[PDB]
């Protein structure tokens, strides 16, 4: 239980990758607060998974487009569990549109979920974080490799995380808080499933030939959140099957 | 006159780097439309510099925080000069604040000038651009090297350009339009002058030991805008005195 | 014991980071052969120490094959040999150039090739690079940094070659063992990252250059 | 003639990109010596062609010094020698490994060192790398990519060493001469980028790896 006694906050913990992160951090001993945007039933089920197995959980409904909500959610977590040790930012909107076609609203949307709320959650978490803590952003391999049209704003929003990570690492390093950007490739989720033609075409660009699993992302995040990873900071860390080789 | 007959649009052309870009592109033969946010007198003087020397110019007052304004400015340029060949995005806000201290408004501000309006100007320019055109974003070496605290959101906003550039290059490549991100280091301007203690400390991190000059940035932008640079696309191109080595 | 039943080869496993890597892999249940014709081992033990130098391609090849004779095909190779010699561009001796190329670059490929000839599908190759591949703040490091940035291309291309066999290939980039965290790293932290990548949870990480540098390169 | 009065050395200047580089630099007014004990030149001319191979460090050193005897200290060195041999990790012959290391890596440092010994302040060193240092989409390229990603660290560190002399050091990364633009590049486009970096407007560009690849690496 490498995270016994620790308190983690997961922005977007109710489904896919975020649910697996919640469950792995709890399995390792952390008490976990997480936000969900949509489904109370889904969040209830993730919470139960933490509890049936002996872990402590708080689910918080919050819209990641609303900065006030995110700040309120962090404060509510800290009232529930005490100061944070770990923040994982996993809100994320993957929408395609060409440069000449994308609507001004889908843009301003990926900006608010994928960039602005990552900063806002990080700032409020840092204000309530123990020294020796961990902040992990979930970016994308499209920060490094954009093989097709339609991903310009999505890739912009994820490469934003590279400079955020570097500069936050400098800010928070004197507190011994690490800041890292985990860059996944394709991962099998219910809205991006490993199925169909587009999945086959993506697999052809990967050295591994398969989609990643939610639990593999969660295993990397849990390593970075743990006691062996205090020297890892400022980094953009690819876990992408070789997509970006 | 490698740009004879060409039409360029410069977002932020009235001062510093943007004024030097305007003057160099006009000197090479382009007709230049440029936006300015603040000073009609400054913009009038840049316009005169283009004209006294025999070039064609249009100055447009526009707030780079206002997407409608930027779209209107591009349309007004195209009515004045015809379809664009070149877009240079040089709006830019360099504000420092630690992660735990930066105000929600300074953040949402660097986001609007340094990220969102670069996309918005690019989209509207692309809709009115000839094939074989050029789009040049002005990013920063802080996308690659963040040596001190206080630059997290600034560096986020500039590393955003890396993925924008890659994805826009894919979108616009079939039109033979190149898309590049010029990443300057410190440059001697009236608001960031090569003078004082902070300038000396920055120079110590540079291999060159001096600030860059506005005309050196303009020379690189003019090369990238020209007829010898049609193979350069998707790139993030450092011109930083070795800051980021 | 996440590495129970697995077989590892560590090039440069006799002190510092290399010794911490050998210790950690063995503690997780791997058989470990390492370099640092002579060998030492313990009866009933699963750690084999081989003295052979990282300069001669036939020797290094032979050491790999010795390990396979003891233990079977490899699952894990870690390339951790490394020579660090400072010199300005105008002054560096050609013999120092040649030593850094032979140890830091050529021996990495030689060991990787031999390992790949005798490796189970689902294996792991981990190169030990440096954060100097990304940030070179001072003079004197040009050829050292060159030798370490070489591993970035090697990793990418080796990941493409070996991916059809489900073998991952990554480049771990340490910093000192400029800093954002205010201390140097510990050998055991570098070993814990290599052990993670060597294990069963890390099959989707490939082709990557992964920095563990205290924020040196930020 | 932005290079009037300047002296350039081009390692590998006899065909393709190298020949386009020699032509462009000379057209801008430079004296140009290039490699491709024998030499040819024209009476009254400022282009000197030297046959010496990019393998032997004393020879390459000698060619540089020959150029300095004709023309004076250098202002510009362009390293454009290059060997491209495909082979998977498991199969590549060690002699092909060794040839790519000697030509693509070691000869780049040897020429750079000799040039730096005989170079005016305010000079320029330009290495010709490859976009394969950043994107390796297919198998077969591991050692080629390794040899070319080596130049990234070299460039960074050489920029730090030579910056006090105002000498810039950059790495030009071509693509084919995956694509975003839908054609391969022309030799003369690579030469125009090298000429820009070699000129008087480019003194603030240093340490950089600068891609000219049609968007291959995007």
């Amino acid at each position: 239980h490498p995270l016994q006694g620790k308190v983690a906050f997961v922005q977007g913990g109710s489904r896919g990758i975020g649910a697996a992160i919640v469950k792995r951090l709890a399995s390792e001993g952390a008490a976990v607060a997480f936000t969900y945007a949509a489904s109370a039933d889904r969040a209830e089920a993730v919470a139960s998974a933490v509890t049936t197995a002996g872990g402590k959980v708080l689910a918080i409904k919050a819209d990641s487009a609303d900065a006030a909500a995110l700040q309120q959610a962090v404060r509510q977590a800290v009232s529930h569990f005490g100061n944070l040790d770990i923040l994982v930012n996993n809100a994320g909107v993957y929408t395609l549109g060409g440069t000449e076609e994308l609507a001004l609203d889908d843009l301003d949307r990926m900006l608010a979920v994928n960039v602005r709320s990552v900063f806002v959650a990080s700032q409020e978490a840092a204000r309530h974080m123990n020294d020796g803590g961990r902040i992990i952003h979930i970016g994308s391999t499209n920060a490094e490799r954009v093989p097709f049209g339609g991903a310009a704003v999505y890739a912009m929003s994820k490469s934003a995380l590279v400079g955020l990570t570097k500069g936050m690492a400098r800010d928070l390093g004197p507190r011994s808080i690490t800041v890292n950007n985990v860059q996944p490739g394709p991962v099998d989720t219910e809205m991006n499933p490993d199925a169909g033609e587009y999945a086959d075409q993506l697999k052809q660009l990967m050295a591994i030939g398969r989609y990643g699993k939610d639990e593999e992302i969660a295993g990397f995040v849990a390593y970075l959140a743990g006691p062996q990873a205090g020297y890892i900071t400022g980094a953009s860390l690819s876990i992408d099957g070789g997509f970006s080789a």
